[PDB]
RNA sequence: GAAACUUAAAACCGUGUUGCACUGCAACCCGGAAUUCUUGCACGUCG
């Protein structure tokens, strides 16, 4: 509510354009059989971690988990 | 003139729906704004 009027404008705030005019979605991934048909397992890798010292460097460990780099998505928007 | 009840007996009673028809109805978004984000070497030590 404190932003330009040109973002106020697509994106909505309270003040005075009370609604969007720009709709998002939720996007679910698409190319699940085109990731089996390469050599690819899971659709979400795993990857480990590590914080080191710099005195009398010891390390902690975290797992982190991410989507695997050949996935798409179909976006989609309106716009009223 | 003094002396002998226009008295006795007789329900203002019997029968009869405050009843018949009638929508608490028509119109109205629990809606508008908001990143599960910020920092982090799979690394150190070798008779």
């Amino acid at each position: 509510n404190e932003d330009h009027a040109h973002i106020r404008r697509l994106f909505g705030d309270t003040e005075e354009y009370m609604t969007g005019r720009l709709v998002f979605r939720d996007t679910k991934l698409t190319n699940k059989d085109d990731l089996e048909a390469r050599g690819a397992k899971t659709l979400t890798e795993v990857k480990f971690e590590n914080a080191i010292n710099r005195v009398t460097a010891k390390a902690n460990l975290r797992q982190m988990e991410r989507v695997i780099p050949g996935s798409e998505f179909a976006f989609s928007l309106v716009y009223e």
